[PDB]
C-alpha cells in the first residue's frame, strides 16, 4: 500500500565521422607524347598505373 | 504363534514462499511530448526502456 517510484530514463550514443578527399594527377611532355617508343604509348601506361 | 508388532508412522515436511511487488515508472512534460525531435517520440522509447 505504497506510492509510485520515481522515474528514471537514458539517453543514446552519438557517432560520427568525416569525408576525405583525393588526388591522383598524370603527366607527359607534349614532345613525349608525338615521340613514337617502344612498349606502347607512355600515356597510357601512366594512366593505368596511376 | 505369536502376536502383532508395535506400530511406528512419519510425517511429511513442508515448503513456503512469498509474493513480491515490482514497479517501474516513466514521466515526461506535455512541452516535451508535444516536441520534435530527431532521435523519435521521447514517451515511446521512455516506455520501450521501461
Amino acid at each position: 500500500g505504497s506510492l509510485a517510484p520515481k522515474s528514471a530514463t537514458r539517453n543514446p550514443v552519438k557517432l560520427n565521422n568525416f569525408c576525405q578527399i583525393f588526388k591522383k594527377s598524370y603527366e607527359i611532355t607534349k614532345t613525349a607524347d608525338a615521340t613514337k617508343a617502344r612498349t606502347g604509348s607512355a600515356l597510357a601506361n601512366d594512366k593505368k598505373r596511376r
